[PDB]
């Protein structure tokens, strides 16, 4: 059961390279606006304690060079929106797909189109961690790469990369320039807090297993929500809330397995392990597939 | 930082996918310039698939027998022909989204990206490796007949695989873009034994190098080994024999890291003999074999 990324073409046609002085990163070109991390105007030293409004004042439209493939896009306006720099260009992107900007919740997944200087390099699937960071792969020059989900013909952009954290983990913002987590675009001592396993997703994944005929772990018992959390939280799992139970409703109905009964199976797996067995071919409980990813991938259409 | 299984951006291939229908059978086709490529078994009903004679089946069709659609728009077929296990359909219009491309046949162990499609529409992309036994793992190849596998070098798409069959016993089988099957499989719905599979040693060693350039290093040790002695151990764990050619391939990664290939083989030998003791590497609890040395150099350098 592979984790798949969404087809990246629609986002590929929106990536450009933005350069301010000696700094270069990626930008997202939708209609006549290019969005990129505001720190593109910062040098490393400015990162110590930047006065963005002040730094942006000393910049003019000509301060930004925007390249779309072999084409230089003329910048005719700039401004800041939270942690994002917005650059108006004289040409509306002919490849602009139907889109939306959305702020994702911890635990939810999305695809990331890793780019290097405006040029798409690879695509992978990942999840927003409960601690608000993402475990990804961003080499030199990937800042500005974006995360997204596609629904039908609509691209829902939900993430833009800004920083690498001491852990080698990453931090960034939604497309309104608002950081996920307490993080900030400047050099501070900030670090990711302890993370937990995304219980909602592990349960989703166990439903996926059952849907695919791998069900040796099911049992004849059930559990109270509170009794489940009492055990699971001991194994560093996120507490399961009533809202999470409701979110698993469709999967519960499709399989005829009440959520608390699936919780009893999970409790047993955590307390007794798998005993050499595997689930969906895995020897480990997967936590980066959401209930929606399962429905999407098992109900295809 | 971080290390993820990464697929190539799929847009260049998305712009080439179409739907091909014959009678009541529909699957995906690849449209480049004025030609559409698809599995020849598009001409077969499920019953034909029990023991088809493609010659016989094909001579019974005409250009009008094929309905190809790009989205909801029909592309008129003006010619057809069979090339090994592929059906080639000439259409009256050219695909302006055709990228610079090449058709290549890869060797077992190599990786590529597959754009899973259904009825000619892009569904998802994933990275995989051609197993030593020529099958490919991925419950996701189900119903995606005609979906293709590829790698991208700069602006050039190197197509290397077309999905054809679901192998009763799991895994899927397919062909290169010349219509030649990978493996001892055939274009027919019969039980076909998939040879024994092995772990791709060359790739595991590349992945351990990845862990080292990424700061993992607990698995290293002070020993070394001869290639010969390494194989005597690895081959007991169902690992592919390692050759000097494979060791030479690891040279660059060895140069980076400053860890000799055979010393890394010595680390692996220990890993196979004493398991990982609950510890992890690059976040995984098992030795990963679907990243080639090239993949590693690509994701770890630039």
């Amino acid at each position: 059961f592979r984790k798949m990324a969404f087809p990246s073409g629609k986002v590929e046609g929106c990536m450009v390279q933005v350069t301010c002085g000696t700094t270069t990163l990626n930008g997202l070109w939708l209609d006549d606006t290019v969005y990129c991390p505001r720190h593109v105007i910062c040098t490393a030293e400015d990162m110590l304690n930047p006065n963005y409004e002040d730094l942006l004042i000393r910049k003019s439209n000509h301060s930004f060079l925007v390249q779309a493939g072999n084409v230089q896009l003329r910048v005719i306006g700039h401004s800041m929106q939270n942690c994002l720099l917005r650059l108006k260009v004289d040409t509306s992107n002919p490849k602009t797909p139907k889109y939306k900007f959305v702020r994702i919740q911890p635990g939810q997944t999305f695809s990331v189109l890793a780019c290097y200087n405006g040029s798409p390099s690879g695509v992978y699937q990942c999840a927003m961690r409960p601690n608000h960071t993402i475990k990804g792969s961003f080499l030199n020059g990937s800042c500005g790469s974006v995360g997204f989900n596609i629904d039908y013909d609509c691209v829902s952009f939900c993430y833009m990369h800004h920083m690498e954290l001491p852990t080698g983990v990453h931090a960034g913002t939604d497309l309104e320039g608002k950081f996920y987590g307490p993080f900030v675009d400047r050099q501070t001592a900030q670090a990711a807090g302890t993370d937990t396993t995304i219980t909602l997703n592990v349960l989703a994944w166990l439903y996926a297993a059952v849907i695919n005929g791998d069900r040796w772990f099911l049992n004849r018992f059930t559990t109270t929500l509170n009794d489940f959390n009492l055990v699971a939280m001991k194994y560093n799992y996120e507490p399961l809330t009533q809202d999470h139970v409701d979110i698993l409703g469709p999967l519960s109905a499709q399989t005829g397995i009440a959520v608390l009964d699936m919780c009893a199976a999970l409790k047993e797996l955590l307390q007794n392990g798998m005993n050499g067995r595997t689930i969906l071919g895995s020897t480990i409980l997967e936590d980066e597939f959401t209930p929606f990813d399962v429905v999407r991938q098992c109900s295809g259409v």
